[PDB]
C-alpha cells in the first residue's frame, strides 16, 4: 500500500534539477529533450525509445539515452531494452534508471566523463 | 494549389528506409521521430527538435538531425534554428532539409562518410 511517485513526477523533478545545473554556459536542461497511432509509426516514432535524450558526447559514448522507471518495482519492457541494446551497440551510453536519484547519478556519472575520448565508460563493463 | 504537406514527406522518406539496409537490418530501425503544452515543455520536451534522430555515429559526427521543411518555400523557426546551432556544437551532423529528395539526400551522403573518424565531414 501507499503508493509512490509516478513517473511523470520523477521526470519532472528530474527536469527541475537539470535546469539548476549548468553546461557550456547555459541550463543543463537545454540539452535535454523528452520524446514523448499508426500514423506514428510509419513517421518514424520508434515504440520503447528511452524517455531522456542527452545530446552530449562523453567519454567513450556519442550521447546519453535513459529509460526512466518510477521506481525499483518497475522495469524495463522488451521493446525498451532491444532499443537500449541497438543505442549501445552504436556506441551511446543508454540505461535504465530507477527512481529520481539514480536518473540525477547517471547524469552525474555521465557529464563527469569529461571530454569525449572514445573510452572512458560509465560502468567497468559497459 | 498547395504542394506535398510535410506529414508526407516525412513518411516518403521512411517509407524509402525502410528499403534500405544498415548492418543486417532496415535503415529505418535506426531512425526516431520525437513527435499541457506546459506540461510536456517542464517533461523535457524541446520545441523545435529536429524531426529524425539517427543513431549512428559516421565520419567526424556523433549522430545525425536533420529539421525536415516540405519544400523549398518553407523555413525553419527560430528554436529550429537555435537546436540545429547546439547540435552541431556537440559534434553532431544537423542540418534542414527540403523536400523529399533533399532529405533523402542528407542521409545518404551521412551514411557513406563511413565509420566514426571524428573528421570526416558531409
Ligand atoms: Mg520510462
Ligand atoms: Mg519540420
Amino acid at each position: 500500500r501507499l503508493k509512490g511517485l509516478t513517473e511523470d513526477e520523477v521526470q519532472t523533478v528530474v527536469m527541475n534539477w537539470s535546469k539548476r545545473q549548468k553546461f557550456k554556459g547555459r541550463p543543463l536542461f537545454d540539452y535535454i529533450h523528452h520524446s514523448p497511432a499508426a500514423k506514428f509509426k510509419r513517421m518514424g516514432v520508434k515504440a520503447g525509445y528511452p524517455d531522456l535524450i542527452i545530446d552530449i558526447a562523453r567519454g567513450a559514448y556519442h550521447g546519453l539515452r535513459i529509460e526512466i522507471k518510477k521506481d525499483g518495482n518497475s522495469y524495463a519492457t522488451p521493446a525498451q531494452k532491444e532499443r537500449i541494446e541497438m543505442l549501445a551497440k552504436e556506441g551511446y551510453c543508454a540505461v535504465v534508471a530507477k527512481g529520481i536519484d539514480n536518473v540525477i547519478s547517471v547524469i552525474q556519472q555521465y557529464i563527469k566523463l569529461g571530454d569525449f575520448d572514445g573510452v572512458s565508460q560509465l560502468t567497468a563493463d559497459k
